[PDB]
């Protein structure tokens, strides 16, 4: 990555480098999985960025859906910030195209030089966007199971049940409004008779703490 | 977080983040994860704060009445600290509202803007006394057992008895007071026969000491 | 903890968060442990010693006893030094009360700036001595064995006995007067008839190195 | 390695000499090992590269091809710059030779001297460039199936058979644009019955998300 | 320990905690602890020598022999370097005793002030001499075998054998001279009749290198 | 070992020092061995080395051939470069001997001394030298199996036979030389009658790549 004291290229860590490859290993492409890759790519270049999916070994159906959503962003990047087709004058910074943020095109020199200009022209960031929305398409593809079919049992614990349910929407990816908003409405449908008839009873406007304290 | 060497933001860990992961998958929400996750917080942005509890798979009720409690402070800090809504003066430190504190709606370099500055509008430190209120209820909440099931069996150590007793007592999170008062009342009212009737010998103003030393 | 390079406040690492975890959860109230609590908590701020004693999960009797010890030593600290009860000169350093060491009514900043004060005033070493003490008392109370019960088996290997013996003494704290004095009382009344028989031929003054070396 | 802190020799580390010989000894010449190599290998000396060759214990046969794969790099090195046979200047950098870049006919401080020189002449990076070049022959070599036998079962996830055909593809290391082009032909064609009957539906121009939706 | 960056005092590190308690655990008083011992100590205060040693839990008669030793080292130490008997002169550096050097009666500022002073008084580097003597004692006290009853079985490897005579003679501490020279005799004797005939045939002035070849 | 910030010593890591332990635990003197304690070793002084060699518990017979290895080097170290027998001038650098060199009769101080000085007398490199040669003679030694007996099963890949070839010639240590010629001769012959016949049918000067090629 770039780091600190001034801004200076470092070496990715071979405990990050682990890290990474432990964390698909063990959790695949559960959403908790993208948070972690934003924290353990902090400071990364492009390079950085290729290297931490490169040393994947499984989910190449994944990786090869995650270079579609790249030529896309990348293609847009394109369209909206077209680069002069000229050579380059001798020692100074070129513009980056779309291959060069995804470090296809671009060498880390190139790299070092964007993301420590002043102001910085931050390719690192730009490309870490890319490749989150594109592992977030990933996440939601791969969440097996709809909203829909998450349905407390007749003797499982509601907490459990809320657990399950707010799980499924994280992988479906449900927005915030529409996670504080099922509160009200699909988390009680979906809940067992004994349960809906005391959440029912609570009326609306009802917290989730309240919910959850009121079904035991 | 952000770190001396002046004032200067770093990225958090492998350590950092796999501690935190562990201790919740081990522990879930026990209250000795609170004091852990005030410490591997240390230094924590309001990004890193997100990166921590973003990075938990599991216990999205507990993440879902979280956020409820983060809403709930938001509005408090919004009531007590309103901002100017006009544009910002060129290249100025804006006011933080409650989603800013709360990272939704700050980037990670006007969260180094506030903590960094002269002095520190410490939004780190303010959101995690959020998240730490937000945890205490659940903690609460996930606390299985009342005190007033906590009872010495016939051939229990009293040793033992009383571990079960002030653990139950820490997730309930009856305050100090009623930590050292409980000591000459529930404690021994909870007692078996024989440890009873010792404890009732030894009189009041008996130290915890004195008591199980007196239990054999 | 606070550090050189100048005397600042460093977060206390996952490794040592971790090692006195682990070690609480591997050996409880072992002598052992107390050595180890002092040399994990080198540097460290009151703030620290609460963050690592809060951190333990079990042992909510010992922790209990613990506080006890604490506010007794807190109140004996009050009795010593009493602070005057005024309004602090604004920008000043406040006397710190037996609270204040104990970090239950102290800042990080406060306890940082007693601890870096020209001469220090050193909150941090002062309340680790509290803690010890209380440890020390809690080691006592947890060792299960009387010295008296100590006795060397018809085939037990003397170095064994020896190691029993000694192993018992330290947690019944035994000052190591009464350690060297027990070689050539205690140790061979408890030795086997076989061992006593070649202890008893060696005369006073023997090493515990010529009693073990004699005893096969 | 040669690290910042201006440019210095640095000892490979215990952490980066083990990660190297763990990931061969769980992956062998599985194609994400070649990225990893080049990761643990970053600012590496000629030196360090053979190190970290040096350190694996199997795999011989192809530790032996990468020799005949760093001998043709070397003689092409030699072909295209020539060194002068004559005695060096008095206290002046020589230019490298092939052999002196694969670290077998130069010191570390050679090595350093050249690596550290303004310009650089980074035989760092040139004898990464040979052995990566020689590893990617021998991921080939090992890959033991061709893409032609990597077909869909009757009742295989069509995720699971994407997998295993994206996982073949890169061993057998067909470029991006065999990639990208295979979508809509040999995927299609090695398809189970069902799943290729809803491909040939879609039409063409069907990206990789589509068709995986596509087919449940 | 004292560690440069100038000369200043650096907490034990948890790895180095750990790594100590660990070997005893795994190795108790084989030979080789006591290099390791020498090694995780390296620039020690007395303080920290008295942490790794406090750390430990079993292996009490060896500790307790071990102070012994340092008692009889502190006692010569006060015969050759008497401190005048007076009141310190203020502010000014104290003679060090025996009993300073072991840590039992000096601070930690008193350590950092001799190990720092110019020249330095070296109590760390004294006190771990006197250790590692009360160490090597215990090494010879705890090994199990002599050297006589060390003797090739008639199907043992030769190779095996003299690794067990070699590290018997290690517990044994024989030194160097008698190491090298029981080569041409008891290793010989204690040889099996075939090897011990091929001994013999060698002639005198035959290495180990020739011995362990010639035994197949 | 000597590192950078200017050129001073530094304690050997615990990280190191476990290393070490774990891979002669792990391979014992299995070739690759070799270039990892060569690496484990970087900047060591002869005190690191003799460290890592006497940390070890097994093995004592090879420990015991390399003192041999040692001192003859030692001797060839005095023939070459005998020291005058005089006192030393008054806070002046002696002249190392081979004793000196090996760590057995030179201090820590004289050794920083050498290494430190301009230009360094690399007493670390030196010794790490005469070690290596000694460790090379005990690899040769303990190598179990003659490259006569390496012969192609029926039923074994090529592959796996040209593995257990390539490492016993490493063991063996055969030069690059011998190593390069082996293809076209004793790797031929030894392989089975089928395989045999393919890489007869190839004719000479066919790469070992085209060789395991041709025998599938
Ligand atoms: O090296 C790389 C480059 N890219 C970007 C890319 C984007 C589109 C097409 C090819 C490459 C990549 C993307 C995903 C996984 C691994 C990698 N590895
Ligand atoms: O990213 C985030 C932001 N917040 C604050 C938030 C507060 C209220 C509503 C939405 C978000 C959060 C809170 C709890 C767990 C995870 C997260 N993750
Ligand atoms: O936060 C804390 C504060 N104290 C001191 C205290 C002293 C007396 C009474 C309450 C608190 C403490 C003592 C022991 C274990 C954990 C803690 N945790
Ligand atoms: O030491 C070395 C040197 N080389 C380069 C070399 C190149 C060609 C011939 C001999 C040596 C090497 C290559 C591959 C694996 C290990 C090593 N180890
Ligand atoms: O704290 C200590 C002090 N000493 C030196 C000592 C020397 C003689 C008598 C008492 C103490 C010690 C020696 C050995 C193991 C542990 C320790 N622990
Ligand atoms: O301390 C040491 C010194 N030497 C050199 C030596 C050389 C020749 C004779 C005695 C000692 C050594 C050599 C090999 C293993 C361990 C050690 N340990």
């Amino acid at each position: 990555p770039i780091v600190q004291n001034q801004m200076v290229h470092q070496c990715i860590s071979p405990r990050t480098l682990n890290a990474w490859v432990k964390v698909v290993e063990e959790k695949a492409f559960s959403p908790e999985v993208i948070p972690m890759f934003s924290a353990l790519s902090c400071g990364a270049t492009p390079q950085d960025l290729n290297t931490m999916l490169n040393t994947v070994g499984g989910h190449q159906a994944a990786m090869q859906m995650l270079k579609e959503t790249i030529n896309e962003e990348a293609a847009e990047w394109d369209r909206l910030h077209p680069v002069h087709a000229g050579p380059i004058a001798p020692g100074q910074m070129r513009e980056p195209r779309g291959s060069d943020i995804a470090g296809t095109t671009s060498t880390l020199q190139e790299q070092i030089g964007w993301m420590t200009h002043n102001p910085p022209i931050p390719v690192g960031e730009i490309y870490k966007r890319w490749i989150i929305l594109g592992l977030n398409k990933i996440v939601r593809m791969y969440s097996p199971t709809s909203i829909l079919d998450i349905r407390q049992g007749p003797k499982e614990p509601f907490r459990d049940y809320v657990d399950r349910f707010y799980k499924t929407l994280r992988a479906e990816q449900a927005s915030q409004e529409v996670k504080n908003a099922a509160t009200e409405t699909l988390l009680v449908q979906n809940a067992n008779p004994d349960c809906k008839t005391i959440l029912k009873a609570l009326g609306p406007g009802a917290t989730l703490e309240e919910m959850m304290t009121a079904c035991q």
